[PDB]
């Protein structure tokens, strides 16, 4: 088995790269050893494939602008059993494996949280047997690479294809028409939609393969291409070498992802991606259900949400609605009703946030011009909503204001969460708490008619990318003690309650995360030339920089430990090693800034004398899930600090927990859940709740009253005011002052005392490692239901109808 | 040839069938269920490229260890077409391949007509590359090609309404099996910015930057342990407002690899076609600098690199004038970089570059303004300048009182906007400047430039084309190559000079029988695919009379044209009367912007939809326009080919290679002595070519006196009634003076003289249908052609570069 390995590599090395070893590269190991992996996958993945065609479960959609996939080689290896074969092969090959994985560009086509989930939830879903694909969009670049220059964000292009792509195999046969533009014409034979412009849409598959099992099932990624027929309307004279160039035009649709997170942005581009991957991946379902057994039979569409699912990843994919009514009525020619029956029994809807700014409102005139057959249809959904609610509430006029899917104020948008809903047959937030908000408050008017439409599905992370892969040491301890069971069934961590009292399991438990420590403080000091202090607590913060997740509030508590340290440097201090990383959205000002300031405190606190090995600041460059998987595991406190019912749900916040950090946040979003199953007492919660905060905006918030209430805070403000921390541009972060005084709508200054208070007694606990690692074990213990696979499960029985095989 | 019978034969089919199996499951990832053709292609493409990569490997391990001089063949186009039974037949699996795809149960034609056409050349020029190629891999040469490896080639052309309409070749949408990349030798190409002049010397600054990411093809050798490599470059942005503009523009970077210029014997002055050309100049130097440092002959001294033995180790083809800049682009890595001096470093370039000459049509010639220079490339055109200045200097010592021979002789033309004129460049650049046939080299030396080879007689040389026999016979006509074997052996592969042992079969009619059955078998199939793509009834007794070749005034389709509707308007006037009958093929494309050419399209279509649909005219004769003519399906219409139309007007055709190929393949030609037809009279005597029409005396005995279209047109009543039809609109009446432009252009500005050859060219098509009703005459005539190609092998060419201008051996 390793000597057939050693072989697989030695064909691939030198058929697949055509190469003598005398001239090989190191990236030329690393694709042997790819494709000699992807090889063990090849018969199981055409073989999943036959199974759901002799069989037809239902099929699972997961339709999402977003998979954040990281790397898959050592993903794959984990998942097929493979990986302690690979490693001794490539061993006694006199090659290091973890270089060759380092030569593995991410899949980065995601934001965060949202593109995260979509990941996980693929190989969730594998791992339970379901006849799941993903569809997303195969963007040449992902989300950019992050460099720090003079302490400011810059951006470069995430060229991941430039060298190719191992895991993707295209598949132009099944290439797709995507159609834009044009006008309707309502004719005899039906509504015709025509002019468009065309764009080809060319699917790449990657495997998806499950956990130690028989399943290996697929992401299929769409890429943009020009048309090359002639059409007698290109009989139209111009430079045929221009022509050919603008053939870019088309193909830049799947060019680049749009890095906003939780932001909307209405631009044209954007709504052309929504609707190619809409458009082509439905285009796709209905071809495999036509050429399925349920393919004939009166009308053969009956039987369709009996045989597919699709689930819409936020309302980026909204579109999907009218089009699947687009095709039902004016290509297959079903009645209007029949066509909307079976649209809302096919649909459900994930929201992942309740933050203004996120929420997809479209300009109808833009849609008009774009994608008039849709707006059409959007009315008509519209129209046939309203009428039902004028019907049930005669009296009640505000109501259809608030119901309608067009927002009339000036400039009328279409608001795409209604979409979503009045098309869905179930609706889902990502935790209780945000759950609960959407269907009593933001959506209470639509929950009040049809209450159990409404659900909730709480958000979880795999345990093979997030434990196995990320924490070997953790992965196999545990296993030595409960077995290995819990990687498929996660609550089965339970068990690790036996051990509380258990001295030496504990200090085995902190060796591990010791190790971890070790390793990326190597990392560490290779990547920043900053001296790590290797017995320091690893306080980290990584997530996207955003006003309400408040990294800002962080660094806050950062200058004040700083000050503590300057006022005593004789006085006792638990070192830290404090770690915030993250990516800003491009156009994000205040995000850029909240990065230059942290980057500028950091210089001042890693090179102040007086300080030295008690605190150092890092600002962890490029975040993303391979880096994730480098600093979790030697995370120590997990900062989760954004202000109560900002976050809807938090990923991180599980992945910290599950690999023996602790947390300090707030009760938002998955946190409570995770204080649910833990014990409040067991993490570090601090700060106003969600009713605290509604009294506070109710009152009216006033920065000035807690910077002169608290003698900390007002040294702290004052030093970024005045240029403590910008010494050459005094007025460098006047931007983030007036802010946190005048428009923060997060109320840092608010949460600032009680944050505070709450890390002294982190740094307490850190003291007693006995205390602390029995506090830990408890989290760890206590994390099953954070499972992805448990996730599933539910999104499998109460909204796809489906069963784990 | 690799065996299917015995032991050992038949686990060669064995083996060759697993593999297929295991690429169909490993590599396509698809069970056989749902397999398609083109599925099946590709997994015998991989199969076919595995069985070549020990002697690729192998072939780059023999030229590390015995380091011999290496040769660079640089063009921006390789006219290279289909690559899988190319290289099947060469590596001597073909016939395993074969039987293993039967035994599948699959269609061999069928998988082979799956594979797209590697189109990356216009012509003529593009397809000598890739013929070159193949001789210089099959005679052991350690010779690299360099390109481009653009994005779309040349358009695929259809008729719409008549009219030729482009689409884009998009060559590359299901990949390409037979390249592969290689990441680590990318290189950084250089464009824009300014020149500094400083205490450390001359600096170019604040240039931007593009990437050069090369793609190797294998280059198999016939039978023997040779693989060699076309290596082509793609440009990419390099990775360092609004930042979704900031990423899609870099299209404006990959754009330089995007297209192929679609311009034959045309020089269009555009930037993006500039860059391409520095492009793959900049790239391909580098890489070559590379290899050269890296050998066991990259020595150290105090300064650094001892470039001493470069010109002993490198040979640098530059195919016409478009990698000019090859020249100044190396002056510069050798001066600014490597800090040697101006003298030894040019005394360098000139030993290390040769260049092939293939045009004298003054609107083929490169000459690029130099504002145009200035802006993109500051730098070279101040080494431009400096060469000239030298090169001036030497003229001034020489010919002191010759105030007009500095002007002829210079770099740079001066009058209103100044240009470089490239030509010149690569001849004082150059140690060897060739032409592509004796006529055309003559030319070059005694007349274009005969102020340079006066200066340098020993500079200039000739070097007449040829093509491969491996694409050109047995891969495109294996009836043909099969017949020969049977009678001669298999040694005329690898040595095509004894094809002339088939004069033993002189007056054997079983041989003149057995020949044209070859030719009608040929002629039935091609039919076969004529019918299914026109609405067309072919008389399969008639005469094929062909000529394909790109659209252009000076090739003189239009003067074919005029013959066509001669022998239409003989049909009418006298229905009963013998005629021989004919399909006239004619096929090519236009340049895009070409206007003329467009028109001389239309009026072709024009006229069949009148010759083919007229009842009296009936199977006497039939018209076809090829659609999108290109290197595949000329290996499907050459070898049906009867007559072969070469009739461009003397000292306009540099020397042509289709006219070898239809020789090769059992044609009689039609032509004038222009180019290498004069050199296939010779050898296979100008009796047996239909030669007619002006000589190039001939043609500048009428320049002296001057062209009047109107006297030949008021003689010759025949021409008269053609050209009257023609401008009334009896070929288009719903547009009666659709072909204005047309007769414009014969009347006044005809620089190509169709009239002045017309009375020669029908007389001479008369002679032709007489011979045709004579089989024993006809292929008595066709014996001797191909008895008598062998010359035109491109081997016989390869060895010529290499014994006189790259100093390198066979092996
Ligand atoms: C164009 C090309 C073709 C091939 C087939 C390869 N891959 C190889 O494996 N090439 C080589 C294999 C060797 C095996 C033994 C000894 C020497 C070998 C050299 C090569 C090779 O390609 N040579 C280089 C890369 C070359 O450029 O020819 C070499 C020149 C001498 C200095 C070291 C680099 C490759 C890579 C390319
Ligand atoms: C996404 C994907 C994954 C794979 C692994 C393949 N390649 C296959 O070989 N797929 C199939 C193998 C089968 C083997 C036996 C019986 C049925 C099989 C079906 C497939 C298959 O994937 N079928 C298609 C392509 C499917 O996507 O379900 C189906 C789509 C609708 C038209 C008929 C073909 C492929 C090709 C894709
Ligand atoms: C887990 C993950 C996220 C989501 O982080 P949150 O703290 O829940 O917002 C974002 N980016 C990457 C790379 C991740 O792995
Ligand atoms: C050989 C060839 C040519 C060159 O033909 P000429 O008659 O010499 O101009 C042009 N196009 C193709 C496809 C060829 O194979
Ligand atoms: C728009 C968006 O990306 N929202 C994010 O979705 C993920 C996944 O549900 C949540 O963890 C997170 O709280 C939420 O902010
Ligand atoms: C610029 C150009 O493509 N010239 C062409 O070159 C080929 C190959 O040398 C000749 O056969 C042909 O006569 C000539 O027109
Ligand atoms: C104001 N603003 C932005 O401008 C922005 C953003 N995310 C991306 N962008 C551009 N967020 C979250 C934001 O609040
Ligand atoms: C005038 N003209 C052109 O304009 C042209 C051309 N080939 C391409 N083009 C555009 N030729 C040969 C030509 O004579």
């Amino acid at each position: 088995n390793v000597a057939e390995l050693k072989k697989s590599f030695n064909r691939h090395l030198h058929f697949t790269l055509v190469k003598d070893r005398n001239v090989a590269t190191t990236r030329d190991y690393y694709f042997a050893l790819a494709h000699t992996v992807r090889d063990h996958l090849v018969g199981r993945w055409i073989r999943t494939q036959q199974h759901y065609y002799d069989k037809c479960p239902k099929r699972v959609y997961y339709l999402s602008l977003e998979f954040y996939m990281g790397r898959t080689l050592q993903n794959t290896m984990i998942n097929l059993g493979l990986q302690n074969a690979c490693d001794e092969a490539i061993y006694q090959l006199g090659l290091d494996i973890e270089e060759l994985e380092e030569i593995e560009e991410d899949a980065g086509l995601g934001n965060g949280g949202l593109g995260r989930l979509a990941a996980c939830f693929l190989d969730s879903m594998a791992t339970l047997g379901l006849a799941a694909y993903g569809y997303g969009i195969r963007y040449e670049y992902g989300i950019f690479n992050q460099k720090i220059r003079d302490g400011w964000q810059v951006e470069e292009a995430d060229d991941w294809l430039r060298y190719g792509n191992p895991w993707e195999k295209s598949r132009p046969e099944f290439m797709l028409p995507v159609h834009f533009y044009g006008k309707v014409e309502h004719t005899n034979t039906g509504t015709k939609w025509i002019d468009t412009q065309v764009v080809l849409a060319l699917p790449y598959d990657t495997p998806v393969p499950g956990y130690m099992n028989n399943t290996v099932n697929t992401m299929r990624l769409w890429s943009a291409r020009a048309p090359n027929d002639f059409n007698l309307r290109d009989f139209n004279v111009g430079d045929y070498i221009q022509a050919v160039l603008d053939r870019n035009l088309a193909e830049n649709i799947s060019r680049v992802l749009y890095p906003n997170d939780n932001f909307f942005e209405g631009k044209e581009l954007r709504l052309k991606q929504e609707y190619f991957v809409v458009a082509a991946t439905l285009q796709d379902i209905i071809r495999r259900f036509k050429a399925s057994k349920f393919g004939s039979t009166g009308t053969v569409f009956d039987a369709f949400p009996d045989q597919v699912a699709i689930q819409l990843n936020d309302t980026h994919p909204a579109l999907a609605i009218p089009e699947l009514m687009r095709i039902f009525v004016d290509i297959e020619k079903l009645p209007w009703s029949k066509a909307w029956e079976l649209t809302q029994k096919t649909f459900a809807y994930t929201n992942h946030t309740v933050l203004p700014e996120a929420l997809e409102r479209w300009p109808v005139d833009l849609v008009e011009k774009l994608l008039p057959r849709h707006l059409e249809i959007i009315y008509e959904i519209n129209q046939k909503h309203l009428d039902r609610i004028v019907a049930l509430f005669p009296k009640d006029v505000d109501r259809l204001r608030r119901m309608s899917l067009i927002e009339e104020e000036g400039s009328k948008r279409i608001n795409m969460a209604h979409l979503c809903i009045v098309g869905s047959h179930a609706v889902n937030g990502v935790a209780k708490i945000h759950s609960d908000i959407v269907k009593t408050k933001v959506f209470k008017d639509f929950s009040e008619l049809e209450p159990d439409k409404f659900q909730n599905k709480t958000n979880g992370i795999t345990p093979r990318r997030w434990l196995l892969l990320c924490n070997p040491g953790l992965a196999e301890l545990i296993a030595e003690k409960i077995g290995e069971d819990y990687v498929k069934d996660l609550s089965q961590l339970t068990k690790l309650h036996s051990f509380l009292g258990d001295d030496v399991f504990l200090r085995e438990l902190a060796k591990v995360k010791q190790e971890n420590k070790l390793k990326f403080s190597q990392f560490l000091e290779t990547e920043y030339k900053v001296k790590i202090n290797p017995s320091s607590m690893f306080d980290v913060q990584v997530k996207r920089i955003h006003e309400y997740k408040r990294q800002l509030l962080n660094c806050l508590h950062v200058i004040t430990m700083y000050n503590r340290i300057k006022k005593d440097p004789k006085k006792l201090f638990v070192p830290r090693t404090v770690i915030i990383g993250g990516k800003a959205a491009p156009g994000y000002h205040m995000a850029k800034m909240i990065i230059k300031l942290i980057t500028s405190v950091a210089d001042v606190v890693n090179n102040d004398p007086m300080v030295g090995s008690k605190l150092k600041v890092i600002f962890l460059e490029n975040y993303r899930v391979s880096l994730a998987e480098k600093v979790i595991p030697a995370t120590d406190l997990s900062e989760q600090i954004s202000t109560a019912g900002t976050e809807a749900s938090g990923t991180g916040n599980m992945k910290f927990m599950l690999n023996g950090a602790l947390t300090i946040g707030t009760m938002d979003g998955a946190n409570v859940e995770m204080a649910e199953e833990a014990g409040e007492e067991n993490l570090f919660i601090f700060g106003m709740r969600i009713d605290d905060v509604a009294a506070l905006d109710k009152k009216g918030y006033e920065a000035k009253e807690y910077y002169e209430a608290l003698p900390e805070l007002k040294l702290v403000i004052d030093q970024i005011d005045n240029g403590f921390f910008s010494p050459k541009q005094p007025d460098l972060f006047k931007d983030i002052i007036n802010m946190l005084f005048y428009h923060d709508r997060f109320k840092v200054f608010a949460d600032y005392e009680a944050y505070v208070k709450c890390q002294d007694k982190v740094s307490q606990l850190y003291m007693n490692p006995k205390a602390w690692n029995t506090m830990v074990l408890k989290n760890i213990a206590a994390s099953g239901k954070f499972s992805s696979d448990r996730t599933i499960k539910e999104y499998a029985q109460n909204i796809w109808n489906v069963e784990p095989s």
